[PDB]
């Protein structure tokens, strides 16, 4: 058996929509986190065989931004690079695909994760035919290609309404979970628990460079009362609000992967061994249930029981879906998203899966957790999961 | 682990703004997915995952690979995703599918590529807002598909770079394009694309139209018409519209499973995937990609170049193709025997799966044992895959 | 009492939408008509004091296309020029306004009319504030700024339906009117009656200049059957169709104005004397009724009865409204649009008023008619009318 | 011997580019000024015969914004309305065109002036032919149709440079003039001298209506040093800067006109009698010189010497051109733009001619000036001037 380790890992801070990284291309965020994982493992950019980056919204950024991030990071031209899209699942899925490159003896050293600038996503129109007369639409690729179900034509937040109703999750319960996520994240932030995983990013300016190293979407002093004033965002008699869904965000996150024996030759003390992974499909109307079969198949492939897990990162696309997954799987909620989740931290789609992986790993190192699981729901009706054991 | 291609299908390749001018990529993908199932005799319910290369998905909606999958009747339980190694994507996707199976994560994979260059939109980033002055609406087909991100120029400039390096004449590159057209017109007329093509039905308001012929192939291609063309990228250049491939639409896929599985199902596979490899090269000379990628593929298969019976080497430009032939030194008679991308067209994310199909089906026809498929990639890469027949 | 004459007049052929003049800016057409009126009067460009050109759709054409047209035509930089917009009324209203320049002693020689390139009208969006997220429309300025009612939000065609209903005008009556417009226009064209009024226009090419001197929108051999098969274009239970409405078209048309005393000094035999004009408002919902009060008011001011008129040009925006106007005024339809109207000839919005003035003046001359009237309905609920007498 | 008076007048505050009126359609600003002139004169909306509004940048605003403005202000559907465009000349030219409707007996009561939203001007492109392949430009219509010379291809600011070189006007002279304009405007705003002319405009807001009644573009405490450090904006070795040019601005301004005998019957004390007006062309290259022949011609027509004038408003498109006009005319600079000019106040193009008329009229009344003149330069090479005497 192969045995592949996460040697090192790093993420930018998650930026607020049209905020800190409002004008920063995904691959620039990418390059920073690629350099990061190299430096942190003590491996030279010249040793990297291939870079694999999940990205959902790459229109107008030019040819293969995975290669632009690779090349900017100083990964030599001789290496290879590609992007991929399994939507919200992409940044964790890229990690599993890198693992496979090594397992099959096609690569020795892989940098894998994801990057997203939802800010820099353009508006678009098909205009070759040419428009003889009449208005036409300029389509927001963020919304069209990121947030709109292709089969049912509505937003992801409507899929969360479907799950809410399915599981009979109240507005109060979904708000209670949001305020708890914000509080957990504000606590971890203040306590320095995100410092290890975050690599600062320098936004180059005209009248000044600006170093970003703090998650800017977390709201300080989140109360239940403010949560409860909000209006439903997708259904007028609905439960889901801007306050209990994640936001629109920018960021990047990566992991350096190699064989267990290679990390040992190099004196590297890996963050984890990738024990299993699994991806599964579900009905798109209730895509927020994805993590349930994916996490169960992952655990099955680890040969692990749910109760064996010491720490979980289960992405918070919406408080409605997150509460459902927790309810179903039954794992102790106190070991879930201990430093808060995507409602607080944000949801830079193609990067999210590597973002939460980062957060799991560094917290597993911090508390001395042995066994961890990362899981995400996926628009169009999928889920992805990964099991990690500490060395 | 021994992973075979059970079956393969591709759409005909359309001309830019032509047969598929208003057909979303994923509808071309779905036809190709259903065709691989049907040809193998495998139920859609049995597919674990669909992996589709695609370079130009803007505005087509969430995860068009999943859209293709669902429209093809693959149940909601399966998974799907897209990937982009530019022109390698459609072949790389097949290596990626093979890997899912070789690591025991999946049993049956459909893999390939899909591209509508015609449906690629224009775009601009407009959230900041344009306070004053003119701005550009960007052709994502050009920006995201054909322009080098490091040097800022069109792929055809990289093909010029290779032409100067390998001292390839305008006559030589024209000779290669006329030769590719003649081969592809002969093949077409001879019925040699029939097997590999699945017809696609363009749904219309005043009539459905069935597309089952590659419409970019030009009939009666003469050196004269080639020799009159003006260079397309350098005013003192050698690259033209006629000795470069085109902008095109299409899909192409393969059904992958283990060799033991194929035999349990009584399926006579198109080939066993013996190796593959991808390597990087200077972006400036990206057309050279197939050189290191086919040597590494050949070294991983444990084959010599002389062992190959048939080769598909994608013709992005006459100059890069001639260059790769010259260095690898394989018999040009066994290379793109039914023509190439110059004649056939070059639907970016689909090309690698396109040339795979041609190779597989021609191998079966003429009874070749060992084949190789390879492509150059924008940004400076190569991908290659070694196939042996059962 | 000041007396102003129309010394000379000319118009381009009226181009089909995206047809002969598809890529010709409105001011190039205008310049040709300016040159033509000068040459027909025996007046030099040096002598013009001001150019006044109606134009509804100048977006993207640059600073003040009226000045562009004047300068191209050799009118000296010491002259002045300006555009105006009273929608369909514009090309006729420009004439009245140029008569007023002379009447108040501010100018001696005016060129006035209108020009329009519906073909070259752009699509637009307000983008300065930025579009933070979600789709936006690229608006067709031709439809938005030319053809849509600003108050009720519907197309001019809907105002036509409102008039069809009010006056109980059958589909059969409108279609017959439309077929009669085509057939009269075709006859006039074939017999050479548009030759005098038309100045040929040279579309400069690349692989060859093309001279345009024939109205291209006129359908030859128009049948009642073909009119009858068309579907209503604005209201699914409607009566107004593409066939019994005017079209989208390009063209220019002008008049050279001076005092009666000045024409006499120059030895010019003028096309006519401007005896009166008028403009009046009506309800936007039935804008097609504008010509009713405008004509009555114009006639009152001239001291004429409806029965005094020898020829009439009443613009055919739509068969419904044309029929309503004829019914209410009660003038002999055999003297109205004797050479066809806009259903056949086309409707280059800002040019149309001076286009039907041209047609009226050259027909008055041909047939020896002493008294004429030109009138148009106007988007937003107005009418304009002018009374002309022969010298 | 017709004598037309200005019965009442009003303007909005002039907003900054994308400032107070950033999302306010021009006709909304026009409607408030229409209402204000009516209330100020004691004339009812029912009595208005026509509304005439200069406007250069109406693209995307829909059919005939002048009619939109009128209708909004409650001017009856039976009145008429139209827009016109002689660039910077427009708002003043409309007042002359308004005068002429009364003089020729075609109307009794006119509201005339101008309105402009430079902020709301869209970007556009001609897309009907259709873009086969490649990038294309979205054109800024405010720059294209408002600010760029159609003959020479360069900005109005280059024409200012040409005037600077011809009249040898230093950077120090232009900057001193600019600072003076700011400091005069600031003192006037502070002392309340814009109150009488300004009608407050209510900007309707989701989370609050905002009343705008102060000119927001005037810089308070403007320093010479601030002006001196700017880089030339149009030529690298040039002299014209963003500081000694006018701005991009939004606003509206109008005058209610009637015969002198009519104002007498109603007991209205008019703001002034329109004694004369003129418009003349110059070389487009030196368009800022337009006020010179236009003001001389206007004075000739009034039978006045330059020395008879008690107050002048000479629009400050650029310091360079304002200086050249003042030098050539030789009028006492202490009677010119007494309360500041467009450098400070701003330049909402189609409204500007009416804006400066408002300032002249209310300052004439305040100080008891008997004889006044308003003039502006005009893109494409023209000037317009009007003479006003007090009753
Ligand atoms: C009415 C209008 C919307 C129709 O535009 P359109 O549908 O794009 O024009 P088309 O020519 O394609 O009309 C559809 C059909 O009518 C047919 N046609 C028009 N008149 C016909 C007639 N005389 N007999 C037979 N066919 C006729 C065309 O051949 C066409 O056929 P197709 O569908 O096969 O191409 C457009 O002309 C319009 O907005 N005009 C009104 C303009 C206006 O209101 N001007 C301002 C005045 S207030
Ligand atoms: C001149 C022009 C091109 C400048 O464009 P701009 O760069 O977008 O204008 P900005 O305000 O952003 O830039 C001017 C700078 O000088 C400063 N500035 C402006 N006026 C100033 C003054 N009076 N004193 C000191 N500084 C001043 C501003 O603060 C700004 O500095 P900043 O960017 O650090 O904030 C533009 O205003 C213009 O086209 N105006 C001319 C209008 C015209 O031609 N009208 C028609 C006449 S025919």
């Amino acid at each position: 058996t192969p045995s592949i380790v996460i040697a090192s890992a790093a993420r930018t801070a998650v930026g607020s929509f049209n905020g800190a990284f409002a004008n920063t291309p995904a691959h620039e965020l990418g390059a920073t986190v690629i350099s990061a994982v190299l430096e942190r493992a003590g491996v030279a950019a010249g040793e990297v065989n291939e870079v694999i980056l999940g990205q959902v919204l790459p229109a107008g950024e030019g040819q293969n931004p995975a290669r632009q991030a690779a090349m900017k990071a100083g990964v030599p031209q001789e290496a290879t690079a590609w992007g991929m899209n399994q939507l919200c699942g992409s940044g964790l899925r890229a990690v599993a695909l890198g693992m496979q490159q090594i397992a099959t003896g096609d690569a020795s050293i892989i940098v894998a994760g994801g990057m997203e600038s939802m800010s820099m996503a353009p508006h678009c129109a098909h205009l070759r035919g040419g428009v003889k007369m009449g208005d036409f639409k300029m389509i927001d690729t963020m919304i069209k290609d990121g947030l709109t179900d292709a089969f049912y034509g509505y937003h992801m937040g409507t899929t969360a309404e479907n799950v809410a109703k399915q599981w009979q999750l109240s507005r109060d319960e979904q708000d209670a979970f949001a305020v708890a996520s914000q509080n957990k994240a504000e606590a971890a932030q203040k306590d320095g628990r995100f410092k290890d995983e975050i690599v600062p990013f320098i936004v180059k300016g005209r009248k000044g460079d600006i170093t970003v190293d703090a998650d800017e979407y977390i709201r300080h002093g989140a109360t239940l009362d403010s949560m409860a004033k909000l209006r439903p965002a997708f259904d007028k008699e609905g439960t889901v609000t801007a306050g209990n869904a994640s936001g629109l965000n920018d960021g990047a996150a990566a992991a350096l992967l190699m064989s267990e024996a290679e990390a040992s030759r190099r004196g590297i003390q890996p963050l984890g061994r990738i024990v299993s992974w699994a991806t599964v499909g579900v009905d798109p109307k209730v895509m927020g249930t994805g993590p349930i079969p994916a996490s169960r198949k992952a655990l099955e492939r680890a040969g692990w029981k749910i109760g064996d897990l010491d720490l979980v990162e289960a992405n918070e696309a919406f408080a409605a879906q997150a509460c459902a997954v927790n309810k179903d799987l039954g794992w102790d909620p106190s070991i879930v998203n201990v430093n808060g989740g995507a409602i607080a931290i944000g949801h830079p789609i193609g990067a999210s899966g590597a973002r939460i992986l980062n957060t799991l790993l560094f917290e597993m190192k911090r508390r001395g957790a042995r066994k961890g699981l990362a899981t995400l729901c996926i628009g169009g009706g999928m889920g992805v999961a990964m099991c990690i054991e500490s060395l």
